[PDB]
């Protein structure tokens, strides 16, 4: 077997807050925004566990849990929840950080998919995954049926793709 | 029954060079920025179908097709595929139009759930759809099952949020 | 003579919403990032037109008809209204598309000038442009007269120019 | 008569290096960009003149002169050259400083008319002004004839909009 | 005494790529950029543990180490090194998490004083500090002199205000 | 001894208003990017005294005076005060340019110290400097003890960069 990688080993955190600049609505974050935040922390998870350049193959989910308004503070903690043989499932999860009450909500949890490139890109081998604390093996634990789901959507999507290239 | 709009008529497009400022790998776009357009044309075909303010409620899926380099033209082309009480399914298809050999390869495809809300932030019924071309109608005609995907999907991720919950 | 495409072949669509980045006023749309959404826009149909890379020689006109405020829709349309041997006129309208009374007033109407250029940067014949529709043609049929003054304003400006460069 | 402001007293610079982040084609700064800082500039030396907000209402032209590239520094020179009742033009002069061989070549040259505002908005009457070197001088005394041009211009541009009001 | 917190309860991490739109010389972060994020993973840190909002009242110094190139994965570390009454000393590294040969050599090096704010503006107490491990404690240990400096400077600096003020 | 330049020769302006994108609190700008421009417009005046590529080696202090508004209209100047062997002490000064009412009260200061590159990256020797104005001697003649605490701060971060190496 392949060498294996502790998940929190490629654990990531980042910290931000929400500028007038990353909103649409009056005091309220733009979905686009914490997409693009969301994308850039995975994608930094994602490549310390495959040790490589990644690059988003698709965007699995976003559930948008809470309105995050202007001022707050987002804490992003990603992770490698599964691997496959040149992919991995990056689940993130946005909390907002209140400073002044020290609740940390659940404003929204995303799964990524990342493919780990080469120098020449091509997809590359990445190693395995198992986790230690509990959250960990929560998303480790779940992970095998939502690899399950994407296949069938891959099906699903490319029939749409076939469709749509006759028109 | 409600009143019914045609899928042409909250039918948006977007044209949009890529900028070394949308890149993170050499000359190659980064998946964040293009699902802060996707989220930005999507929005504004739910709003046209809706009459109203909405917000992105998640992003089903956004799948990579092809690599988007710097200096490429892109077409998004936002259309809402399905129409719940208060929620809209806006279907976004994304093609570069190589303007130097007239392909407009598909580059990439995402689904996202938008919910239209009032003045003071309920969310608000949203009319009907009906589709006149064929992949309006291709559209339509798949979206009931993308909607039971989301049921589970919706009910998975409940269960993960109540696990993190006590954690 | 030489290959001729339709108005409509080039012709071009962007929507994008005001977003509190863009404004410099309070809830008011900047002007010079209208005119950098202008210039965008109007250089994707210069490119579509031409089959080539362009560059702006020009902002012919750009007139503000009215105030644009956070959260408008913003529709731009593109077209080429006049083609000189290498050059291309570029007319765009730029109309607030508001979703809850169904009106869109002219916002801003804006004229540019395009070269279209090779692989090596020397100026690249351009085809020859005939109109359609009814709008097409009125901006086709106005178009010899803007070249002329053009040709005018060409003439003082190199008189300027000569000016500040023996100072 | 009303109160006069010398060219001098409402002179504005502005530095500022190209940034990949500026540029659309390879290593070149994007015609949109530099429409944005023109106009940022003006608007500067506007607020200065006329002791109050000011707004874009035209762009009466932008020359680019020269091809503009990453890493050139970039001084802007914005004076008022005329001034109406409520309106004021402004020049602005866009010089590539390099440093290394201390030439300052002219790069681009704009014309905008801005209106000076109250604290509700309605149009400002602004002071007159004067010129005292030969530049200032050569902008005012070729002022009257672009204010000319401008009203023709501004005919036909009625024009137009009355017409596609009709379409 | 008043309430204390631990170093490690504000102990704040950031994670962040080097995107082309950071740079200024080629494939270069410029310092600008860097000092930006600086800002504002450190005002994060001091929100927490000041249980406020926060202003920046001085950039104490921040030291380049090391060339930083588009790419390279950035970690920073915000910590309170120092409390006074209403102030706390920040102290922030700056890493280049290099994820193809496990390094994580030391980049940039800052010290940023911010001040806790009411609701109303006012300087805020904030609590007491103390280390835990060996790094807090050395930057703990280490901050009564740049306290010390920071007061001389506040001194001359208060010099050149008032030479500036009379000319 | 070397050639000499006045402090007028790379003396720069640099004017920016303060647009929502700025800012972080309400209607209030965000220290990062103050900074950024500040690093900016110092290296650009670097840039002129070297006659050369410059890279920002440290920011050695920014004084936040007051507090920067939302439509408040910066004045940069940025002047080199001290010039090493291949370093130089930029000394900006940032002013609120009130147009109402006509004060030009100072909001920050800043001193950095930059060190111009070769065509191959290694430090470049640069010219003397020498005052004309009062100001500018003002800089001058207190740069030698600011240099002096430069060294000692030097000092100290040496260790405490030694330190962290071994932990």
């Amino acid at each position: 077997d392949r060498p294996m990688k502790s998940m929190s080993e490629s654990k990531c955190y980042k910290n931000r807050q929400v500028f007038p600049q990353d909103t649409a609505h009056h005091h309220t974050m733009f979905g686009g925004t914490l997409m693009a935040n969301i994308d850039e922390i995975a994608a930094i998870t994602a490549m310390k566990h495959a040790g490589a350049q990644v690059v988003t193959a698709s965007t699995d989910s976003v559930d948008f849990l809470k309105p995050i308004k202007t001022g707050d503070i987002l804490q992003y903690v990603a992770m490698v929840s599964y691997a496959g043989t040149s992919s991995m499932e990056v689940v993130v999860q946005i909390r907002i950080d209140d400073v002044f009450n020290n609740k940390h909500d659940l404003a929204a949890l995303s799964y990524l998919t990342f493919v780990a490139l080469d120098d020449e890109g091509k997809p590359k081998h990445v190693p395995g995954v198992y986790p230690e604390d509990d959250v960990e093996k929560w998303f480790y634990d779940t992970a095998p049926q939502r690899v399950e789901r994407r296949k069938a959507r891959r099906i699903e999507s490319k029939q749409t793709i076939e469709y749509l290239a006759q028109a």
